[PDB]
């Protein structure tokens, strides 16, 4: 629960291409002391290697390689970490294919049963990954053997392309860019799922649970709304308020904001202030260097990290004092 640091200068720490198609969940992992940090993760799949850079801070950046496990070379759509160097590799068609990122072996190849294409895939919740389609079908299935279940059942009259799940590991929030929100309950499979109202024109680009346990944000293209989970489904925690050259994102507290603007190319920190109840400009920084569609904050005891994304390259960038 750390107040970010008065930060007036940032410095390039990487540039390297990726695969923007290759959907990769940013995984959580316990300190040698007694927190959580979140990892964001890249992937880029070329001559048949994968190459993983990841971070949780501007500290330590890794690259991990491992092959590609698909004869015809291809692509996973969805990579997820397991327990024990498991990596979760989501192929078209629903399969997914378990391999060990130390060994390099192929350790299990599963084939989901679903009709609709799988649209989420994550590991740390332990015996057990979840999945989910498109319809709103949740399964969890075993690493090791055939234990399995389906918690929900696919709905005719949706379609999500993504899905986050919450800290206590019990809501699933799955999600489109057209307004559709539904909060599903993993611990009750009688439970209906919660639709949240976002307008249709307001494009969803992320959902993120915050650090609270308690707001849900949604970030939009130009806007972000803030859901209260303690209260009625549809409270605000705040009203929504505004501030396409521009991307941002929001770090796990839900309370930290860095923008990046490709007229100025300058990254603006925002915080929300618990007094006036806003976003308010902190911080103001130049970049010195193709237009950044997409950002991912990082920030640990290390600093503060920017991953700036094209649609084929990636730059991380560190904000230091």
């Amino acid at each position: 629960a750390p107040k970010w640091p008065i930060l007036k200068n940032l410095e390039l720490l990487q540039a390297q291409n990726y695969s923007r198609n290759i959907k990769t969940f940013p995984y959580k992992e316990l300190n040698k002391s007694m927190y959580y940090d979140k990892w964001v993760c890249m992937c880029r799949c070329e001559d048949g290697a994968l190459h993983f850079t990841q971070l949780k801070d501007s500290k330590t950046i890794t690259t991990i390689t491992t092959p590609n496990p698909r004869t015809g070379g291809e692509h996973p759509a969805i990579i997820s970490r397991g327990p024990c160097n498991r990596l979760l590799l989501l192929y078209p068609g629903n399969q997914i294919t378990i391999l060990d990122s130390k060994t390099n072996k192929v350790l299990r190849e599963i084939e989901v049963d679903s009709a609709n294409e799988i649209i989420y895939m994550y590991g740390h919740n332990t015996e057990y990954f979840i999945w989910a389609d498109n319809r709103g079908t949740i399964g969890f299935q075993s690493y090791e053997d055939d234990s399995q279940y389906i918690v929900h059942s696919a709905k005719s009259d949706v379609e999500y392309s993504s899905g986050v799940l919450h800290k206590d590991s019990l809501l699933l929030a799955l999600y489109s860019p057209d307004g559709i929100l539904d909060v599903y309950n993993l611990s009750s499979p009688d439970q209906a799922s919660s639709r949240f109202p976002v307008d249709e024109e307001a494009k969803i680009k992320e959902v993120k649970f915050a650090d609270n346990g308690y707001w849900m944000v949604v970030e939009c293209d130009q806007t972000v709304v803030c859901f209260d989970l303690r209260k009625d489904v549809g409270t605000l925690a705040y009203p929504t308020y505004t501030i396409g050259t521009v991307t941002y994102d929001i770090d796990d507290s839900g309370k930290n904001m860095i923008a990046y603007s490709n007229e100025s190319n300058s990254l603006t920190i925002y915080k929300f202030d618990k007094k006036t109840k806003n976003w308010t400009k902190d911080e103001e920084s130049a970049l010195c260097l193709a237009d950044f569609t997409d950002m991912d904050v990082v920030c640990g005891d290390g600093g503060i990290a920017a991953i700036l994304k094209t649609n084929d390259s990636f730059n991380i960038v560190a904000l230091t004092p």
